[PDB]
């Protein structure tokens, strides 16, 4: 089309606000304030495009399965619309963490402005996600228990609010503030671990441990500390600059740890619900 029409650009060329990875070292997006030429860039080469489509396509992923969900016989649930209320704000906090995203990741090299307001929804999305992910877990993990379900809630939720808005400050999104942010989740995904030390306390190692959720809780805790360590570390573009730049660098394969670790942590929560089930609502 001869509407719109760009080259890709190495690093040293891209405006203060664009140039965030020093190891990608060419085919940059150059600024186009046309979200015309940005939608359209999504069927095109960069480093922006493996981003694009991970979280794009994982988007209608967890959209077509968070309705499917919603469509399931009522006979499946001990409590069908309390239950399917619970798994509706984890899918909705995965997929409106995928949707900012990859909106994001679009509408980036768009101008400053805009790319500043996307990337404040692109941070909120992963701290919804934390947030909704907790809802079903808690839900089953403290089922005959509501004082730290509820408890449990309110911290989760606090922290994230609070996570939420430390992702407004504009320092927050500075390539020096790298580190605090894979920090600043990373914290908020592991402090899972209160209610996970509580639960062990009062069912103990058997209890726990012979339900799934132990050797479930340490695959995500592992998919957590690797995931944030490769964005954070810039692993591999570090090792390889200009090498690793249209596929395989770290935000790419944080991508893929974030829509694998939904669908790993959706599953677990799915296999709660499969048990509680077969054990009715009692206590
Ligand atoms: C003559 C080349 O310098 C032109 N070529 C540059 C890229 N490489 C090599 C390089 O990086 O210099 C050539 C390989 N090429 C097609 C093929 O190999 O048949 C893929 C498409 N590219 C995309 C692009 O760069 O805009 C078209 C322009
Ligand atoms: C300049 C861009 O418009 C090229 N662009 C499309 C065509 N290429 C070329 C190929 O087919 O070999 C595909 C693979 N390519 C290897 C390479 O070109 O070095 C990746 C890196 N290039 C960066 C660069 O070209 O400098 C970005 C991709
Ligand atoms: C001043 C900097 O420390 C912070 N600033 C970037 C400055 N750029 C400079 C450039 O890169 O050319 C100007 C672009 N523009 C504003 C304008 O129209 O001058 C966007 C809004 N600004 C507001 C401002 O200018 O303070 C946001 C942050
Ligand atoms: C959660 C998903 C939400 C939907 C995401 C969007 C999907 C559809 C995308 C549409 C892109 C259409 C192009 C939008 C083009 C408008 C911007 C533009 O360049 O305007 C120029 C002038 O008007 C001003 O100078
Ligand atoms: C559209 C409403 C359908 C209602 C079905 C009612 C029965 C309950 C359904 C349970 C889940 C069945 C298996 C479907 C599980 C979801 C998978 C899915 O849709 O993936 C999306 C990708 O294929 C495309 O990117
Ligand atoms: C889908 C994204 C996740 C967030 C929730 C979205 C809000 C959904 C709102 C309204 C949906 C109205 C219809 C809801 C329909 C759910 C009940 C149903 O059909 O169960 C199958 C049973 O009939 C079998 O016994
Ligand atoms: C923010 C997202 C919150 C969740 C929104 C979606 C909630 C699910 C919607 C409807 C579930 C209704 C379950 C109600 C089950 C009642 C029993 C019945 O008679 O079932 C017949 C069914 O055909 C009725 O659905
Ligand atoms: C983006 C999403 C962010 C997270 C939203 C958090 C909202 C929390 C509020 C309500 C969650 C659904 C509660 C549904 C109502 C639960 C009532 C109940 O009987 O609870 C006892 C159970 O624990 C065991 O049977
Ligand atoms: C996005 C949600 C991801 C999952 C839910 C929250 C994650 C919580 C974070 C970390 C929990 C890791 C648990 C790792 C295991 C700790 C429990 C324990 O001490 O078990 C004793 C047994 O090993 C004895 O055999
Ligand atoms: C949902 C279950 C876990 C999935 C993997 C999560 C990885 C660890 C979480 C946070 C550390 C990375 C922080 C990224 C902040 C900037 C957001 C971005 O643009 O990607
Ligand atoms: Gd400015
Ligand atoms: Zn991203």
């Amino acid at each position: 089309e001869f509407e719109g029409r760009w080259r890709v650009i190495p690093h040293d060329v891209l405006p203060d606000w664009l140039k965030d990875n020093d190891f990608l070292l060419h085919g940059h997006r150059p600024p186009m304030p046309s979200f015309r030429a940005c939608f359209k860039s999504i069927f095109r080469i960069h480093t922006e495009t493996g981003n694009i489509w991970t979280h794009l396509l994982g988007c209608v992923f967890f959209l077509c399965l968070g309705i499917f969900y919603m469509f399931r016989p009522n006979i499946s649930f001990v409590a069908p619309l309390q239950e399917k209320v619970v798994f509706g704000l984890f899918f909705l906090g995965a997929i409106l963490c995928l949707s900012f995203s990859w909106l994001f990741h679009t509408v980036y090299c768009h101008s400053e402005g805009v790319s500043r307001l996307f990337s404040k929804l692109d941070y909120s999305g992963i701290a919804l996600l934390i947030m909704g992910s907790f809802v079903p877990w808690l839900y089953y993990s403290f089922y005959c228990n509501p004082q730290p379900c509820f408890i449990y809630l309110i911290v989760i939720c606090v922290l994230g609010i609070a996570a939420i808005i430390v992702s407004q400050w504009d320092m927050f999104a500075t390539p020096q503030y790298r580190g605090v942010r894979a920090g600043v989740f990373l914290g908020l995904g592991l402090s899972g671990i209160i209610p996970t030390l509580h639960y062990v306390i009062s069912e103990g190692f058997l209890k726990a441990a012979t339900i799934g959720q132990i050797g479930w809780l340490m695959l995500m805790a592992s998919l957590y500390i690797t995931g944030a360590a490769l964005y954070a570390a810039r692993i591999p573009e570090r090792f390889f600059p200009g090498k690793c730049d249209i596929w395989f660098h770290s935000h790419q394969l944080f991508h893929i740890f974030v829509v694998a670790g939904a669908f790993v942590h959706f599953h677990g929560v799915s296999n709660l619900q499969e048990f509680r089930f077969m054990i009715g609502g009692g206590c």
